[PDB]
C-alpha cells in the first residue's frame, strides 16, 4: 500500500563523489540527485538528476573554500532543487563539510528537503586533521548548521580513516569504507521497507526513531556460525568511523534477518548487547525478518538515535 520513496543527494565534490561511487556499486529503488557550483565536477556524475546552483555567482567554477557562497547559490536555486526532491519520503544529503559548496549548500538542500515533508538524513565527513585548523572550523560550522537543519545527522571525521588503514591501502579503497556507512544504511531501510517481517517494522517506525533527533547511528553486521547474533550485533554498532558511537543512545530500530533457524534465543542475545552497549534504558523498536534463502548468515541491522 505505501511505497516510500528514498532520494540520496551529493552535494559538493565529496557529496558527489560519493554518489558516484555509490552509483558503480549499484543502487536500486534509490533515486540519485547531484548538485555543484563545479560544471566540470558535474559533467561528470553518473546521477539522473544534476543541479548546477550558484553559475552567476561562481561562473561554474566552485565556491573556493566561501562557505557563504555555497549557501547563497543554494538559496537562489531552491525552487529547482524543491522539483528535483518532489515527492521523497526519505532523503539523505551527503557532503563533505569544510569545503565551500557542501559546507553552505548542503544545510540549505536538507532544509528544503525537510519543508518538503521528507525524513532528512545527513551523512558528512569532517576534514582530516592534516588539512588545518580553519578547514576543520568552517567544517564544524557546517555541522552544527547541518544538524539544525536536518532530522538525524551522522558525522564520519576523515581522521577516522587512518585508524583503517595500512601504509599501503589506496586513498581510494579508503573513500570506499566511509561511503559504505551512507550506502548500507540507505540499504538497511531500503529492504526493511521492502520486505514484510515476522516482526515487522515499517516506514513509520524508521521516522518514529529519526524525526527530529539530532545525532545517529547506523549501522549493519553480518555474521554466520556459532555466536552469529552477538557477532552481528557487535558489529553494527561498533564501527571506527562514527563520531557518535553507540553509548548514550536511547532509542534503537533493530532489524534481525535470518533463515528459518533464527531462534528467539538468539534475537535476545543480539538486543541485549545493543541495550548493554548503550549503557541506557533503549527505547527499542525490534523487528525481525525471515529470510529462507539465507543459510547460516544473519543480519543486523541498527538505527540509533536520542542522544
Ligand atoms: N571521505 C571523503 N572525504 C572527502 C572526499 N572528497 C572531499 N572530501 C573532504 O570533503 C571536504 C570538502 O571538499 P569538497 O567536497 O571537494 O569541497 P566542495 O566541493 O567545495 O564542497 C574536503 O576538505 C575533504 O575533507 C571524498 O571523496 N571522501
Ligand atoms: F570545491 Al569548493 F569550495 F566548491 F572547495
Ligand atoms: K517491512
Ligand atoms: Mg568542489
Amino acid at each position: 500500500s505505501h511505497m516510500a520513496t528514498l532520494k540520496v543527494i551529493g552535494v559538493g565534490g565529496g557529496g558527489n563523489n560519493a554518489v558516484n561511487r555509490m552509483i558503480d556499486h549499484g543502487m536500486n529503488n534509490v533515486e540519485f540527485i547531484a548538485i555543484n557550483t563545479d560544471g566540470q565536477a558535474l559533467n561528470l556524475s553518473k546521477a539522473e538528476s544534476k543541479i548546477q546552483i550558484g553559475e552567476k555567482l561562481t561562473r561554474g567554477l566552485g565556491a573556493g573554500a566561501n562557505p557563504e557562497i555555497g549557501k547563497k547559490a543554494a538559496e537562489e536555486s531552491r525552487e529547482q532543487i524543491e522539483d528535483a526532491i518532489q515527492g521523497a519520503d526519505m532523503v539523505f544529503v551527503t557532503s563533505g563539510m569544510g569545503g565551500g559548496t557542501g559546507t553552505g549548500a548542503a544545510p540549505v538542500v536538507a532544509k528544503i528537503a525537510k519543508e518538503m515533508g521528507a525524513l532528512t538524513v545527513g551523512v558528512v565527513t569532517r576534514p582530516f586533521s592534516f588539512e588545518g585548523r580553519k578547514r576543520q572550523t568552517q567544517a564544524a560550522a557546517g555541522v552544527e548548521a547541518m544538524k539544525a537543519a536536518v532530522d538525524t545527522l551522522i558525522v564520519i571525521p576523515n581522521d577516522r580513516l587512518l585508524d583503517i588503514v595500512d601504509k599501503s591501502t589506496p586513498m581510494m579503497e579508503a573513500f570506499k569504507e566511509a561511503d559504505n556507512v551512507l550506502r548500507q544504511g540507505v540499504q538497511g531501510i531500503s529492504d526493511l521497507i521492502a520486505v514484510s517481517g515476522e516482526v515487522n517494522l515499517d516506514f513509520a517506525d524508521v521516522k518514529t526513531i529519526m524525526s527530529n533527533q539530532g545525532s545517529a547511528l547506523m549501522g549493519i553486521g553480518v555474521s554466520s556460525g556459532e555466536n552469529r547474533a552477538v557477532e552481528a550485533a557487535k558489529k553494527a554498532i561498533s564501527s571506527p568511523l562514527l563520531e557518535t558511537s553507540i553509548v548514550g543512545a536511547q532509542g534503537v530500530l533493530m532489524n534481525i534477518t535470518g533463515g528459518e533457524s533464527l531462534s528467539l534465543f538468539e534475537a535476545q542475545e543480539a538486543a541485549d548487547i545493543v541495550q548493554d552497549a548503550a549503557d541506557e534504558d533503549v527505547n527499542m523498536i525490534f523487528g525481525t525478518v525471515i529470510n529462507p534463502e539465507l543459510q547460516d548468515e544473519i543480519v543486523v541491522t541498527v538505527i540509533a538515535t536520542g542522544f
